[PDB]
RNA sequence: GCAUGGACGCGUCCAUGC
RNA sequence: GCAUGGACGCGUCCAUGC
């Protein structure tokens, strides 16, 4: 795959590696570590946001683009 | 796969989704350019070790490993 | 109270792009 | 000015151990 593709396909691949542990349910779990399974979940997201954003700003540069490229 | 193994091949999968882009050499581009990728490595390995640091901090719980197991 | 992990808010600084 | 990322400081919430 060229350089391009393997930014472009980052946000997606953190997707796949996240989407099963903040996919399971948690409904008979206890108020305490419901609490501590939700934060996890706020974790996965802000790390599935930041990557998103990270690569968004690097497709923005008409130079990373350009050498990503040629 | 269990619950807690749900959760502890985090660190894993998530090192998995992002080896290929940090195997990746762009010691050949622009100082610019090679600056903006050093921000993208420095930022996946800040969030690789996030999320490691939850995943460790949650298994370390004797309550959350209690209701992953089953107990 | 001490420590650890996460989320969030405020600010300082560094880099990059427009 | 705007945006992204990183470091640091301060503060708030949650959880855990002692």
């Amino acid at each position: 795959p060229s350089k391009l593709a393997l930014i472009q396909e980052l946000p997606d691949r953190i997707q796949t590696a996240v989407e099963a542990a903040m996919g399971m349910s948690y409904q008979d779990a206890p108020n305490n570590v419901r609490r501590d399974l939700d934060n996890l979940h706020a974790c996965l997201n802000k790390a599935k946001l930041t990557v998103s954003r990270m690569v968004t700003s690097l497709l923005e540069k008409p130079s990373v683009v350009a050498y990503l490229e040629g």
